[PDB]
RNA sequence: GGAGCGUGCCGGGCACGCUCCGG
């Protein structure tokens, strides 16, 4: 299959060397497109060399297998992988290939690179291929790349390498008016140095479906929870507490409320507080998958765990736990949203030759759904093998899918070994299942270019796309809004298109100019917030107990992250739990020792940091109140304190440790 | 499981997600 009439027009400019943008369709085929751009860059002049940037892991192994592979014909194109049991630093990689494709932060962590052996330049490329260069925006890695690649085409640095956009979706970016929505358009042109938005000026669609269930006519485990709720409230003995139980409003003010207490060392507000979010996160659940689902969150809670509130909470859960289990058994309570998608399953997936995406919110819910099918006895003998495919993502909730988990999912569904996925977001652009005829939305709330992406999954003559929402809703709404910002967004880019030259090349430069300017005030603003405080009077106090543990200036951060505490006594405030934490990735300098937690009353604090031949704990900023002579605060990063932070020395820390005995 | 970032949401936060951690 050579390219299309559409392919070479729309890499016109590319060949000519001019930096662009591709826009073309979901599925259009701007991969295949790219290569030729590459093939004939490459052959255009000996010393050129391409780095292909994608935003998604799997996207590496995707691109390489089905388009750039072609190239070795000729040239050497490497694929970064995780995996590789040769492991190098990039620059050697990349300096001894012709074509190098990673996901973009792997570029971005060699051009900020100390050491010699993994630094690189943007001078190093004469072609960055950015694939779904729409997320080139504020601080995405994409954005910080091209930041850098503006600072110095304003200096007037030369031979910075030709930049080739691919996108089928540049977005509005919020705007809603045709004046702002070309704005936006100009700002992703001058982040990614666009001369000219290629097109198809001189691909089947799915039809599109609404699936709308309504509220629940009677939700007695829903109800028992809000009664719940306000038992603990009452118990609170607080005014004006929030009543809007089961909402993300109330989930952030039962939070907020919980990090006031936790700065003011109020133990009962704060206790309260945070199963309060459970109970919270419950209802959600509840709205979201099955009554079961919803009760399993709040039991794993409470299976886990004397002080009086904590006691008080205890009991009130077991009180109701029976009749809470009782009620999550009961079908005449069913949650309408999975009634609609048995009902979407069920016509679809009869006679096996149906190959979809049901795509949701959270891994959790990934999950959740898998186990929810499988349990579905009107959904059998349909011959539907689901598997779940989230990304890299990971927390005690819900952990992750390693690069080759995904695409070990990916490859069987690829030709029907499996026939159903419920996905993340990790799925929503890039994939490509030429086979794939149906994505369902399941409840989601996202922007235009995630619903436009999304959409574009099924690859498929005759695909089809359903929208399940709750009738009435702001789901229903935001889908609605985003469909005319599809054709605003598109408005947009042909008004750009045919824009004079010179107005264009003047509006280009100016906002260049902005964006190179505001990058320096806002650095400026974070290193004075920065160095508002001596180390030596910050004091980090247990968040449960409020006992002070370090100050400021023991901390030192690894590898510009890690954030240790170098101090010989912090071995009295801390105890080490039972239990060798294992991540799935091993890295060079280091691996997870155990958990540590308060040695007086046994609060998580964080885990030990086994790097090199020393080991390091490592406090998680979340499980601290951190004291000022201004005021005391609840952090969630450590890149928001108010005091400055050393890097950590190995050499020098050695040298120290070994001293008193 | 620490960090980076984004999306949604609320008047600087909340929630979720992806990515990085020798490729
Ligand atoms: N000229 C062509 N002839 C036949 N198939 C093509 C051609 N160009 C691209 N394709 C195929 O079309 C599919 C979608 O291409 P892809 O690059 O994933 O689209 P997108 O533009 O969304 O990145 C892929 O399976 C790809 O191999
Ligand atoms: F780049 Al696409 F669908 F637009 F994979
Ligand atoms: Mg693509
Ligand atoms: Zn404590």
């Amino acid at each position: 299959s050579e390219l299309h009439g559409y392919q070479l027009e729309a890499v016109a400019p590319a060949l000519r060397g001019r930096n662009s943008i591709v826009w073309l369709p979901t599925g259009a085929g701007k991969t295949r497109a790219a290569v030729h751009v590459c093939r004939r860059h490459l052959e255009g002049r000996r010393g050129g060399r391409v780095a292909v940037l994608v935003n998604k892991v799997h996207l590496v192994q995707q691109h390489l297998e089905k388009e750039f592979h072609v190239l070795r014909d000729a040239f050497k194109v490497t694929a970064v992988s995780g995996d590789s049991s040769h492991k190098c630093f990039f620059g050697q990689l990349a300096k001894g290939s012709d074509v190098v494709i990673c996901t973009a932060q792997i570029l971005q962590n060699a051009l900020l690179s100390g050491e010699e052996e993994a630094r690189v330049e943007l001078t190093d490329f004469s072609l960055l291929v950015i694939d779904e260069c729409h997320h080139t925006q504020k601080e995405a890695v994409y954005n910080k790349i091209m930041l850098s690649y503006l600072q110095k085409k304003l200096s007037g640095q030369r031979d910075l390498p030709q930049i080739l956009g691919l996108t089928a979706s540049p977005g509005t970016g919020g705007e809603t008016s045709f004046e702002g929505a070309v704005e936006h358009i100009l700002q992703i042109c001058a982040n990614l140095d666009t001369e000219v938005i290629a097109s198809a000026q001189e691909v089947p669609q799915p039809t599109k479906q609404y699936d709308l269930c309504q509220e629940r006519e009677q939700d007695p485990f829903g109800q028992r929870l809000k009664k719940i709720m306000a038992q603990i409230q009452e118990h609170m003995e607080m005014p004006e507490l929030p009543q809007n139980f089961g909402t993300q409003v109330y989930e952030q003010r039962i939070v907020e409320l919980e990090n006031r207490a936790a700065e003011r060392f109020c133990r009962k507000t704060r206790v309260c507080a945070l199963h309060l979010r459970r109970y919270n996160d419950a209802l959600l659940i509840n709205d979201t998958v099955r009554m079961m689902d919803a009760f399993q969150c709040l039991q794993q809670f409470y299976a886990d765990k004397k002080d009086p509130t904590e006691r008080f909470l205890a009991t009130t859960f077991e009180e109701n736990r029976a009749t809470l289990q009782a009620l999550a058994g009961d079908q005449r309570y069913e949650n309408p949203r999975l009634s609609k998608l048995e009902e979407i399953l069920q016509e679809h997936f009869q006679p096996g030759s149906s190959r979809g995406i049901v795509f949701t919110k959270t891994r959790q819910s990934a999950h959740s759904l898998l186990s929810w099918l499988q349990d579905t006895a009107g959904l059998c003998g349909q011959h539907i093998r689901a598997a779940v495919l989230t990304g890299s993502g990971h927390s005690n909730q819900a952990k992750g899918m390693t690069q080759n988990e995904q695409q070990d999912v990916i490859t069987l569904f690829r030709y029907g070994e499996l026939n159903l996925l419920f996905s993340t977001s990790v799925a929503e652009e890039g994939l490509d299942i030429p086979e794939c005829n149906i994505v369902v939305r399941y409840g989601l709330m996202t922007n235009e270019i995630a619903m436009v992406q999304a959409q574009g999954r099924a690859r498929a003559q005759n695909s089809m796309y359903s929208v399940l929402a709750k009738a009435n809703s702001r789901e229903v709404y935001r889908e609605q809004l985003n469909e005319s910002l599809v054709g605003l967004m598109e408005r947009a880019i042909r008004a750009v298109q045919a824009m004079p030259e010179r107005k264009y090349r003047l509006k280009i430069v100016e906002l260049q100019r902005n964006a190179v300017l505001s990058w320096q005030v806002k650095e400026a603003r974070s290193s004075e917030r920065r160095q508002l405080h001596d180390p030596d009077d910050v004091y980090f106090h247990c968040v449960n107990c409020n006992v002070a543990v370090c100050r400021g200036s023991d901390i030192r951060t690894v590898e510009a992250m890690h954030h240790v505490n170098i101090n010989p006594n912090f071995r009295f405030y801390y105890t080490v739990s039972s239990g060798k934490i294992h991540f799935e990735r091993t890295f060079r300098d280091w691996e997870p020792g155990c958990r540590i937690v308060c040695s007086e009353c046994r609060q998580e604090w964080g885990m030990e940091m086994i790097y090199r031949n020393v080991t390091l704990p490592i406090l998680s900023i979340k499980n601290f109140v951190v004291v000022t002579p201004d005021e005391k605060k609840k952090y969630k990063k450590w890149s928001t304190v108010t005091f400055p932070i050393e890097e950590f020395s190995y050499l020098e820390y050695c040298s120290s440790t070994q001293d008193e005995s």
